[PDB]
């Protein structure tokens, strides 16, 4: 889930808004992406898009069928920490995984401007 990734992400980067500075950056940080990784937060993003990928052909995601997106969860933030909560199912588990690894992802690497709505073109 979206909603849902936009908190995760503000647990680890708490000034920031996400849906506006995490958005529209290099080929891979938002709809679609494809090509090469412009800088290691673009990186982030493509395995961010591998792992939702991943998560749409897992049984366990198919036998309810909605989707990497819809796949609701729970978590909980403590100072700056992000907690998938066990109650979780395994899919649910899954996508909350793949969202938490891309919010600690996002932390620790630089935030490249120059990057920032790309011609997805040169991509
Ligand atoms: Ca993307």
């Amino acid at each position: 889930a979206l909603w849902q990734f936009n908190g995760m992400i503000k647990c680890k980067i708490p000034s920031s808004e996400p849906l506006l500075d995490f958005n529209n950056y290099g080929c891979y940080c938002g709809l679609g992406g494809s090509g090469t990784p412009v800088d290691d937060l673009d990186r982030c993003c493509q395995t961010h898009d591998n792992c939702f990928k991943q998560a749409k052909k897992l049984d366990s995601c198919k036998v309810l069928v909605d989707n990497p997106y819809t796949n609701n969860f729970s978590y909980s933030c403590s100072n700056n920490e992000i907690t998938c909560s066990s109650e979780n199912n395994a899919c649910e588990a899954f996508i909350c995984n793949c969202n938490r690894n891309a919010a600690i992802c996002f932390s620790k690497v630089p935030y490249n401007k120059e990057h920032k709505n790309l011609d997805k073109k040169n991509c």
